[PDB]
């Protein structure tokens, strides 16, 4: 049972859903799937308000998954609003935004150290493990959906696509992260593992999963460059780190490589990924 907020209270605390950036004095923080996330202040708490823009089933799925799943490595839904057509989700505000933005150092934020990147990777694996233990396939594991709290704790977000554990006609997810079988219509927790392997590569390299002015454009393609000995993992390590040691970087790359196996059955389960990430430290 979450808090039922009135639409006018959410409109009020977000400066009428001010579309200008926080930097300019507005309330827009960014945009998710089919929604804009705004900053607000409710009952002496900084909140994130996602205004969705059928899509109602994605809203209900987000609430249903959050009602069941409560873990330290998952975002915390505080409440919601559904007055008519304009649907809102209220969460505890994550001071350090998304892992994607922090890896890119968006808005001048300093680079994440190797030590903090390891903590985030283990945290994200714990969050996925909780989802899988509770029979849920996320279907959209990506660095934009891994938020970071006031202590850089990884928080898996966006459960609008989540499914309770197979084929489907409506294929959903982010192409640059999707597993080969997910792109074909299969719904399996093994696809979540593949997507997590892409997140690990993003953590190691600091490169986005897709960059149209880059060769290769798809980050997952670097796994083949390394395997065909054209490049090494050292060549791709994020240069914006001063504490990355080769042994732990190669240990994390070994996990990413295992997650990115083209055969879904050859990939390790989340408990094994979680085990390997703890062994790394
Ligand atoms: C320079 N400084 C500027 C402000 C930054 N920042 C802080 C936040 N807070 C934030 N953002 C969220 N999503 C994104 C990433 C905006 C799209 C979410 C979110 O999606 N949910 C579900 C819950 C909470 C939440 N909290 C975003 N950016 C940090 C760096």
């Amino acid at each position: 049972r979450f808090h039922s907020f009135s639409f006018y209270e959410l409109k009020n605390v977000t400066n009428n859903f001010d579309e200008r950036p926080i930097s300019v004095g507005g309330n827009k923080m960014g945009e998710g799937g089919f929604g804009v996330v705004y900053k607000g202040y409710v009952n002496n708490t900084t909140v994130a308000v996602k205004k969705l823009a059928e899509l109602k089933q994605q809203f209900d799925q987000e609430i249903k998954v959050m009602a069941k799943c409560q873990h330290e490595n998952l975002v915390e839904l505080l409440g919601f609003s559904s007055d008519g057509d304009d649907l809102c989700l209220v969460y505890v505000y994550m001071p350090n935004g998304s892992l994607l933005d922090r890896l890119s150092c968006l808005d001048g934020t300093p680079p994440l150290s190797w030590h903090m990147r390891c903590k985030i990777a283990q945290g994200a694996a714990n969050g996925i493990n909780f989802l899988h233990e509770n029979h849920h396939i996320h279907r959209d594991i990506k660095s934009a959906n891994i938020l970071l709290d006031e202590a850089f704790t990884a928080k898996i977000s966006d459960f609008g696509l989540a499914r309770a554990s197979v084929m489907t006609s409506r294929i959903v997810g982010t192409t640059a992260y999707m597993a080969p079988e997910a792109l074909r219509g299969e719904i399996t927790p093994k696809s979540d593992i593949y997507s997590f392997g892409v997140v690990l590569l993003e953590i190691i390299t600091g490169l986005p999963a897709v960059d149209e002015h880059r060769e290769p454009q798809l980050l997952l393609d670097i796994k083949e460059e390394i395997e065909d000995e054209e490049k090494t993992i050292e060549d791709y390590i994020d240069k914006k780190m001063n504490d990355a040691d080769s042994t732990s970087v190669e240990a994390m790359y070994s996990v990413a490589s295992q997650c990115l196996h083209e055969k879904k059955n050859k990939r390790p389960d989340i408990k094994k990924v979680q085990q390997l990430l703890q062994e790394m430290t």
